[PDB]
């Protein structure tokens, strides 16, 4: 037997806005967050654009002195997490602090910091490496710093499952609460890889869209002219809470987390299998986990990265899992607007899945001008679609063939 | 309802050996694996030694053509993983591959790789960054590559909780099996942070021993002349298996994992509290999880990093948890011999804890010539101590105030 887990606070930094309601406003308007990257020489790079967080002010959250110690990915993680805790109204007390934990992850961690400390190392030698290099760059420091700032003494950890991080972080946090290891968890992910090493590293594998002329049209999941993913920055955090705990203090409940699925493709380091066999098993696992029949699913927030092999794999997976229901559900890539926030993708897409439930609206797949061969599902081309949504899925399918699926349900 | 979990396979690279047996022989003979570092010129560094893996042949495991693309931490993770699975005698099949997963972690991941690609980027341009940069450097690719080579389709993930990584990886993997998400898990961690940025970054914070002129005597946990930890490399992997699944196949069972604790200090980014309050919460959680009287605990493999504040915190935590029984159990730090394998520390030390149960011997704390103020427990100074061990506990503490405790006992 198992406790029920609800969403009582959400927080976000995205290429679309500095919080949830502003990000969600852009999502439903089909606005693009993608733009050429500024204050950075990308002359020798084949990709010169992505989704930046615009106008982030870390001094709303931290002193200038504490923020100087921390990589951007950690700043962004703390911002979404502080937002999510404030959004929840939860009061931390000596009576509950041991029951409140954190699992905020990252796919790639502190590349920006690693790059600036490399610059100092090569130019001037090791004696110019920042004393805060290690604690200021390691992925578990969003969980670390958040626990220290708020006095959280519950489970304290960090996932790193590349592009699956945010989905796994939220799912495993839900498990902690369901099986009684915590009553509250702050979970999600953050990322800032759209630095030299992120653009160069992914650009070297030719994984990135090179559509420098039309950056807002670059991210075009299931469109026959897609040429790979758009690199994006930001964070999502959710406050996950045991139902009775949330009801007792009179929390505002956005939605219930009913289902979590995991699988491994065991196929290829970067490419999914053509038929999405792994993504199929993971969605089936998530629906079994939630005790739901595939027929009950109304809305899927796809992984939808705009990679040719990735997008077609997800069409196959859904047709295989949903059979004659596959056309009835709506499925959209919000990455058409946000780009791919990698380890944070699952976190911001879980929030969009929750908000699709609250507002009864499927977010668009923008730029889906010419669906590809086989891409005949309801991919919500171009514009948001108001519709009935009781059950929403959020999928992540990342490098190493690691799969995550979250099942959200309306709560009333 | 909650199932029991046993250890059926173990694997290791350490500064003492290229497998578990050779490493364990070094542990029981009090041998140091710490030496001046040869793979690079450290004359501008304030620390020039640590625990290298000596004579590692990746060609025992992988083609030189796959090896070339992978960071040593991934190479070390796979080697220990391959050892653990072979040691288990487990055969992967279509009937069970969905029921076998992997959780192999790292604190820092592919810092060597990311540094060298940073050098290429700075000296030559983005066009000289390896196409394998991302899949060859990111922390989740031990779990990824292991699943690809063995065909593991179970839960596929990675923890990154700094120096607590291996302990958390093992504990959460046991929970997966406990709660029916998997019947088999390959779990542990790997680390190779001995690059310029690693030795430099830990050196900038003055966290490392600077005993360059006597490296084998540098790691001296609870000794009054200790002066920081010794950075070491390697990997530990265990096969965790549901008890009845292990019984059904006549598996050889080394020990039972009965207990898993996590807590957060919520104290400091890098310093443990003097009183050991977070470590004490974590051990109490693990002992209650195991349904034990604290007097049943015979052996503690301490975190024991040879830092001033870390070592004394641990005495205080153990005195607070076990009271008068603190004076009857044996506690030692195998870090005295191996140094600090960071995210891999929890993995090798869990294997040392299991082997203490198999052979009925407490490994020594070497170099404990002058125990510090209040360091007055049985710390097994200098020499291995044959003794009765029914219950063994392995502790890790890390940056972000993240704590882990594992509880093992003999299985008949
Ligand atoms: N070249 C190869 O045979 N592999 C597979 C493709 N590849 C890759 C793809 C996308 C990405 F973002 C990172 C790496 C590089 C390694
Ligand atoms: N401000 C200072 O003098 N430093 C930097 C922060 N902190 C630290 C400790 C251990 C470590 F491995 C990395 C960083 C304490 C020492
Ligand atoms: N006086 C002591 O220090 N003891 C008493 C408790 N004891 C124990 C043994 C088996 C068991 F099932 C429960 C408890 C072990 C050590």
């Amino acid at each position: 037997s198992r406790r029920r887990v609800v969403i009582t606070g959400m927080g976000m930094l995205s290429p679309l806005g500095l919080d949830v309601p502003s990000s969600w406003e852009g999502i439903l308007a089909g606005r693009s967050g993608i733009a050429p990257i500024e204050h950075m020489d990308l002359s020798a790079y084949s990709t010169r654009f992505g989704g930046s967080v615009k106008g982030f002010n870390v001094e709303e959250y931290l002193s200038a002195k504490e923020a100087r110690k921390l990589d951007l990915f950690i700043q962004y993680g703390l911002a979404a997490s502080f937002q999510a805790v404030r959004d929840s109204g939860l009061e931390v007390t000596d009576a509950n602090r041991e029951r409140i934990g954190v699992s905020m992850g990252s796919g790639i961690g502190g590349l920006t910091n690693i790059e600036n400390n490399c610059r100092s190392l090569f130019e001037q030698g090791p004696r110019r490496i920042s004393p805060f290099f290690v604690p200021g760059s390691i992925i578990n420091m969003v969980s670390g710093f958040l626990s220290i700032h708020l006095g959280l003494q519950g489970p304290n950890y960090a996932l790193t499952t590349a592009q699956t991080t945010g989905t796994h972080s939220i799912g495993m946090a839900a498990r902690n609460i369901a099986y009684g290891e915590a009553d509250v968890m702050v979970a999600g992910g953050s990322e800032m890889a759209a630095c030299g090493l992120g653009l160069g590293g992914f650009g070297a594998a030719r994984a990135l869209s090179t559509r420098n002329d039309e950056p807002t049209r670059a991210s075009r999941p299931w469109d026959r002219d897609r040429d790979g993913f758009v690199l994006s920055d930001g964070s999502g955090a959710l406050v996950l809470e045991e139902l009775e705990h949330a009801r007792a203090r009179g929390a505002r409940i956005y939605a219930e987390l009913v289902g979590f699925g995991m699988s491994g493709d065991a196929f290829h380091m970067t490419a999914p299998p053509e038929d999405g066999a792994g993504a199929a098993r993971c969605m089936k696992n998530a629906l079994r986990d939630a005790g739901l029949d595939p027929r009950q699913v109304d809305y899927i927030n796809a992984h939808g990265t705009s990679t040719p092999a990735g997008d077609i794999a997800e069409i196959a997976a859904v047709k295989s899992v949903f059979g004659e229901h596959a056309h009835a559900l709506s499925m959209s890539s919000t990455k058409s607007m946000t780009g791919h926030l990698l380890g944070a993708a699952g976190a911001v897409e879980a929030i969009f899945s929750v908000l699709a439930l609250r507002d009864q609206v499927a977010p668009p797949t923008i730029n889906l001008d010419n669906p590809d061969e086989g891409c005949d599902l309801d991919l919500v081309a171009h514009e948001a679609k108001p519709r009935k949504i009781d059950v929403a899925l959020s999928n992540s399918f990342g490098f190493g063939g690691t799969n995550g699926t979250l099942v959200f349900r309306r709560f009333a």
